[PDB]
């Protein structure tokens, strides 16, 4: 289609084996081969993303991918630089930062509530940022939370994204991961924003139990599960204080109307008792540890 036509007039013309040197495969995933490297000028470190796209195609949400994306920057969020076309393959320039996904923290490591919070905190501000510009994410989890080596978090791997307006402000697409998935999402009902709500509720249960509900199941399983039993259940709720288990509760509230927004989740009193998030380091420290 002309859909390929229409890539090639966003991105931008270079070798692109020119400016970037210095490459590094950090990264393999459905995303495609992530590397590292950089530019002459310099002194800016880089990540390129590449797919192959007469490989295996998708192929609508890879241009917008690079059209929601170039026009939302946030400080929670991986900033898009810019892209090439080679060959069949194409290239996303991102900004990078070292120091392992939020996966190899909550499967190696523990935290405490003072850091789940300080995770939570900086998630909804990326969140809330996304929603008020009609951008959902649809694939929030841990794989896709990245940590600085001052404790910074980022959100990354926007593939999955959508644009929502005033005039259709609701998706019927059944897309993301499907243990981190919303019940609306997964039952196919009409859905907003309040999807990635629920996939950081689910992600807090990473965080608290080391993998998401029914990962021990099929990912079709999985979905059945989630729409039957609606909101999962703890192995050990009592563990957790109060004030937590009422911010679990209003990520994960089966009613749409009754769950909460970011801009909302944000004022929550569980994010007050976070911690700096220099605190995140020593579980950085701990994951690549393990890791090893
Ligand atoms: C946790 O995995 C470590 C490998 N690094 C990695 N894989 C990625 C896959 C997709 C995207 C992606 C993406 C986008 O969707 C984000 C919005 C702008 C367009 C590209 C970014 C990835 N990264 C990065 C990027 C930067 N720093 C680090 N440490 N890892």
């Amino acid at each position: 289609e002309e859909i390929l036509e229409k890539l090639r007039s966003i991105v931008s013309v270079g070798d692109p084996k020119k400016k970037y040197t210095r490459f590094e495969k950090i990264g393999q995933g459905a995303s495609g081969t992530v590397y590292t490297a950089m530019d002459v000028a310099t002194g800016q470190e880089v990540a390129i993303k590449q797919m192959n796209l007469q490989q295996q195609p998708k192929k609508e949400l890879i241009i917008n991918e690079i059209l929601v994306m170039r026009e939302n920057k946030n400080p929670n969020i991986v900033n898009y630089l810019d892209s090439y076309l080679v060959g069949d393959e194409l290239w996303v320039v991102m900004e990078y930062l070292a120091g392992g996904s939020l996966t190899d923290v909550v499967t190696e490591t523990c935290m405490d509530e003072g850091q789940i919070a300080a995770v939570c905190r900086e998630c909804l501000q990326a969140l809330e940022f996304l929603h008020s510009n009609q951008v959902i994410h649809r694939n929030i989890k841990s794989d896709n939370i990245l940590l600085g080596m001052d404790g910074s978090v980022k959100l990354t791997d926007f593939g999955f994204c959508a644009q929502i307006t005033p005039e259709q402000s609701k998706r019927s697409e059944m897309v993301g991961t499907p243990y981190w998935m919303a019940p609306e999402v997964v039952t196919r009902k009409a859905y907003g924003p309040k999807v990635d709500i629920w996939s950081l509720g689910i992600m807090a249960i990473e965080m608290i139990e080391g993998e998401p509900p029914y990962l021990n199941e099929n990912p079709l399983r999985a979905l059945y599960l989630i729409a039957t039993n609606g909101t999962p259940e703890l192995q050990n709720p009592e563990k957790l204080s109060a004030i937590f288990r009422d911010f679990l509760n209003r990520c994960l509230e089966m009613d749409v109307e009754k769950r909460g927004s970011a801009k909302e989740l944000l004022q929550h009193q569980f994010l007050k008792i976070a911690k700096p998030l220099s605190s995140l380091t020593p579980l950085i420290a701990a994951a690549k540890e393990a890791t090893k």
